[PDB]
């Protein structure tokens, strides 16, 4: 009972329901966690992640489910994960949850999403390279590490 769910963008009152309530659960990966792997499978692309989607449940716990309201943001990591999974499995998570927590401003977080872009050419070619110049506009932009991460895990 918990796995692919034709959202591509809307799911269960899990937004509104789970983040409201998680000011008593704090366990962000628990509800929408089991939920991006449910995209990782479901990438429907043609790569298919693991360890990056696993990642961003981490994020979960720190997704912006913080506030414990903004269901809108909720779907919003659910439902580009869903969506926005059928081009880079891996890296299309890993940059997504970061605009969902970070989210401090919008084209930040995006601008990992652009060279993203290039992975869109390759879902599993590029990426993980600017991700440092990118922090440290990030870190900043936002309020992070000034520079310091570059993924390549």
């Amino acid at each position: 009972m918990s796995f692919f769910d034709k959202v591509k963008g809307a799911l269960t009152s899990g937004r509104e329901e789970l983040t409201r309530q998680v000011g008593r659960y704090k366990n962000k990966k628990f509800m929408q966690g089991t939920v991006a792997v449910c995209a990782r499978i479901a990438v429907a692309s043609d790569g298919v992640s693991s360890e990056e989607k696993q990642k961003m449940i981490g994020f979960l716990r720190s997704s912006e489910e913080l506030k414990v309201f903004d269901t809108a943001e909720v779907i919003e990591f659910f439902n580009k994960l869903v969506t926005s999974f059928d081009f880079d499995l891996e890296i299309g998570k890993g940059e997504t949850m970061k605009y969902i927590l970070a989210l401090k401003d919008q084209p930040e977080a995006a601008q990992l999403a652009l060279r993203v872009g290039i992975a869109v050419a390759k879902s599993d070619g590029n990426f993980d390279d600017d991700e440092k110049s990118a922090v440290r506009e990030i870190a900043r932009s936002l309020g992070f590490d000034p520079a310091e991460f570059g993924l390549l895990e």
